[PDB]
């Protein structure tokens, strides 16, 4: 999740909440984009 | 829905599922689904 | 559009759901073609 792109990378955040997937999977996507913004 | 990518078709089925979408759109995905089994 | 992992993820969902079997093989069936037949 790194390597993604900002752009890949908060649309796998949309998609991942709009279909529902692992809640902890999700948290992953989150906290990449925490990190990118600290 | 017979020149949507598999992926989209993925996609598609869980956010209507999940999103509570009408029946009608999920019965059109789900044929889809099957037509390509 | 969806991402390996989006992808596996996906699978791993329709699986502890139970979903239709049809839509399991859809999904199977776009992981193989990514060269991730090894789950």
């Amino acid at each position: 999740m790194r390597k993604l792109s900002d752009e890949l990378l908060i649309e796998s955040y949309f998609k991942a909440t709009e279909m529902n997937l692992n809640r902890d999977f999700i948290e992953l996507i989150e906290n990449e984009i925490k990190r990118r913004s600290l």
